[PDB]
DNA sequence: GAGGCTTA
DNA sequence: ATTAAGCCTC
DNA sequence: GAGGCTTA
DNA sequence: ATTAAGCCTC
């Protein structure tokens, strides 16, 4: 446990980044969803509060489709656009014509997040999801 | 039939585009894979004959992960970069490592080929597949 | 008729 | 990261 | 400590 | 098209 400057909740060590970031991955994520719905034109009815209670906490949050744990897909060593590690996993807005609201929000890695993209519904994303699983547990990932 | 200006093979209409392009597919994905080849430094052990028999011909063509035919995937209305309506199948350089030759190439319709994107092994990519072409498969498509 | 491009 | 068809000179 | 970014 | 963590002002 230590204090997240932002949301100044109590968090353990895997709710923070690795590199120099201060903030908690759930402020983070809440930051960059406001900033990408604003830029997107998508609607948002999260507040913060009912994100963080979403986002829960670092060992309990899995890809909706493939199953991966955040310190699997951690381990993936996938670099974001900018491009630095990603270290949480994602929200997918699973009706890509819709915005950022608990009824549109399901938890998502960021390869099965681009790889549904605008292309794939969320039933037939669930179907790759079973898929993409198959390939990490190859690799000896959970 | 009629003849392409470039390779003056003689050949069925769907070997061509729908667009103001003259040339024939095989001839247009030829000169694609070798501008994408030097801009990206792949080697390319293919020649243009050797390329041309390889591709074959339009109703012969098929993703050699999801399936889908290359009438099928024109169905989908998927756009290129540039972005103009996609009307034939590319080439996966199976292992994203090495670049093109008649042992690394491999038919992918343009959904498959950037899914796998150089995340998955072929092999893994073969399973990615199966759950795409259900997808294709229950919205109707062949 | 060929060349060089821009990037879901 | 993976490519792909029409445009706009030459 | 918050804001605005660039884009496999 | 889909997003995501560190940098560099403010
Ligand atoms: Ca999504
Ligand atoms: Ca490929
Ligand atoms: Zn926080
Ligand atoms: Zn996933
Ligand atoms: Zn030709
Ligand atoms: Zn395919």
């Amino acid at each position: 446990m230590t204090q997240c400057p932002r949301c100044q909740r109590n968090l353990a060590a895997d709710e923070f980044y690795a590199g120099s970031s201060k903030m908690c991955k759930g402020c983070m994520t809440w930051q960059n969803l406001s900033y990408n719905a604003n830029k997107e034109g998508h609607a948002n009815t999260f507040t913060k509060a009912t994100f963080l209670a979403w986002y829960g906490l670092s060992a309990q949050r899995h890809c909706g489709y493939c199953g991966i744990s955040e310190a699997g897909f951690t381990s993936l060593h996938r670099t974001n656009p900018r491009g630095y590690h990603i270290q949480c996993l994602g929200v997918d807005r699973s009706d890509s014509f819709e915005g950022y609201s608990p009824q549109n929000a399901r938890l998502a890695c960021f390869i099965c997040n681009r790889i549904k993209s605008n292309i794939f519904s969320a039933s037939e994303m669930d179907v790759l999801g079973e898929a993409i699983s198959k390939a990490w547990h190859g690799r000896g990932i959970a």
